């Protein structure tokens, strides 16, 4: 996902909550 908190497929990621 967009750069959050998570980690996506080799990224930053963002959760929803």
């Amino acid at each position: 996902g967009p750069p959050g908190d998570r980690i996506e497929f080799g990224v930053l990621a963002q959760l929803p909550g």
